[PDB]
């Protein structure tokens, strides 16, 4: 439902710094575990990730998380966003691409030019999707219609680019893909 779509979007988010991920495998699924204050969090990992992470310690990473199941141990389970933290040190952010937002309204489209900044070297496409959704919710109005063809695009410098379609959740196994953060030229949205 449209509903569930805006709900899972315009819900809690984390970013974890610097954290060691311990990799393993059951019924031909990939994970991460890690853990913090006695408790668990496990990451399913997707796509050529699952060879990036081939040693069983992996220190140094970052986590977006965003919680899809919990259980009773409390042990929560989130879908890729692992990514290696920064080599550099930065005292703001690294790159502040445009983010050129075409917005629906009587009688035309209005085009709204907004920044998203980039604080990291190696970003997941599941961040950039979840931030950039959650920013279109709050303050372009994303789900209150039906989003029918809208899609964000995300725009290299090299002229390579990636496409999030809205009218339904990026695909669980794009969730492990990453991309250089300090390449990104721009990104655009179409919104009903
Ligand atoms: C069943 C399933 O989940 N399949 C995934 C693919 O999606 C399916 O097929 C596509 C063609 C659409 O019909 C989807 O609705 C459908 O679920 C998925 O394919 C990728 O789909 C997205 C849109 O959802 C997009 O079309 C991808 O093409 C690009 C892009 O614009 O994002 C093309 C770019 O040139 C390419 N960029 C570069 C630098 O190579 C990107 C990039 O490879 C991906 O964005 C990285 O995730 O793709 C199309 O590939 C497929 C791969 O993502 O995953 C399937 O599990």
């Amino acid at each position: 439902d449209i509903f569930d779509l805006r709900d899972y979007y315009s819900g809690a988010s984390k970013e974890l710094k610097n954290v060691t991920g311990y990799r393993y495998s059951k019924g031909g699924k990939h994970y991460l575990i890690f853990d913090k204050h006695q408790k668990f969090t496990r990451i399913q990992i997707f796509g050529k990730d699952i060879e990036r992470l081939k040693t069983r310690k992996n220190p140094g990473l970052d986590i977006f998380v965003v919680k899809e199941a919990e259980n009773r141990n409390g042990t929560v389970f989130s879908y890729g966003g692992v990514t290696k933290k920064n080599q550099g040190a930065y005292y703001d952010y690294l790159n502040a691409p445009k983010f050129v937002i075409k917005k629906e309204v009587d009688a035309g489209v209005y085009t709204h030019v907004k920044r998203h900044y980039i604080y990291k070297e190696e970003v997941s496409l599941k961040e950039l999707d979840f931030k950039l959704r959650q920013y279109l919710i709050q303050n372009f109005d994303l789900y209150k219609k039906f989003p029918k063809d809208s899609k964000i695009k995300v725009i290299m410098k090299d002229g390579g680019y990636y496409t999030f379609e809205l009218n339904k959740k990026l695909q669980p196994h794009r969730m492990s893909d990453v991309i250089d953060g300090r390449n990104i030229e721009k990104m655009e949205a179409n919104i009903r």
